[PDB]
C-alpha cells in the first residue's frame, strides 16, 4: 500500500472516531495490551500495583491518545512524503523506550492491540484496507523508533 490517498483518508477517519471517546478507547487499548502479553503490565508506571486498568486516569489517557496520534501522523507523512522522518521527538522517544526497558520484540505486542482497538472502534466500517493502512503506518514508525533506540544504547 505505502499509503495511497484513500488509505490515508481511511486512517484519518478511524482516528477521529478513536478520538471521539478517549477514556473508553484508551482503557480498551490497555486491556488489549495485557491480554496479549500479561507481563507487559510491569513496564507501565500507572498499571503495575493495580488489579485492573484504571478507567479515568489522566496519564493513561494522554499517553495512549498520543501513541495513536503518532501513528496517524506517520500515516499522513507516508502518503505525502513517501517516508517517515526522524525528528527530535522520535529520537527522544528512542532514548525514553531504552530507559523503560523496551525491546524490539515488544513492538508486535502494541501493534496487535492498536489493530484490535481500531477494529472495535470502527465496528461495521472495518475493512482489510483499513487494517493494512494502520499496519503500514505502525511498522514504518516502529522502524524509526527501533533505530533511535539502538542509538541511545
Ligand atoms: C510505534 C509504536 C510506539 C509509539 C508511537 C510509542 C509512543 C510512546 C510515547 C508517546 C510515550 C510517552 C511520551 C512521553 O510521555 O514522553 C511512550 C512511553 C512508553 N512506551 Fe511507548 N511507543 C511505541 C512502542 C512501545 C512499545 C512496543 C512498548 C512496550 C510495552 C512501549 C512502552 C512504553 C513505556 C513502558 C513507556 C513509559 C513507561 C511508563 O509510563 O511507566 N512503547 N511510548
Ligand atoms: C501509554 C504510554 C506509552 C505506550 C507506548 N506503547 C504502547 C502503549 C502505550 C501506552
Amino acid at each position: 500500500g505505502a499509503l495511497t490517498e484513500s488509505q490515508a483518508a481511511l486512517v484519518k477517519s478511524s482516528w477521529e472516531e478513536f478520538n471521539a471517546n478517549i477514556p473508553k478507547h484508551t482503557h480498551r487499548f490497555f486491556i488489549l495490551v495485557l491480554e496479549i502479553a500479561p507481563a507487559a503490565k510491569d513496564l507501565f508506571s500507572f498499571l503495575k500495583g493495580t488489579s485492573e486498568v484504571p478507567q479515568n486516569n489522566p496519564e493513561l489517557q494522554a499517553h495512549a491518545g498520543k501513541v495513536f496520534k503518532l501513528v496517524y501522523e506517520a500515516a499522513i507523512q507516508l502518503e505525502v512524503t513517501g517516508v517517515v522522518v526522524t525528528d527530535a521527538t522520535l529520537k527522544n522517544l528512542g532514548s525514553v523506550h531504552v530507559s523503560k526497558g523496551v525491546a524490539d520484540a515488544h513492538f508486535p505486542v502494541v501493534k496487535e492491540a492498536i489493530l484490535k482497538t481500531i477494529k472495535e472502534v470502527v465496528g461495521a466500517k472495518w475493512s482489510e484496507e483499513l487494517n493494512s493502512a494502520w499496519t503500514i503506518a505502525y511498522d514504518e514508525l516502529a522502524i524509526v523508533i527501533k533505530k533511535e533506540m539502538d542509538d541511545a544504547a
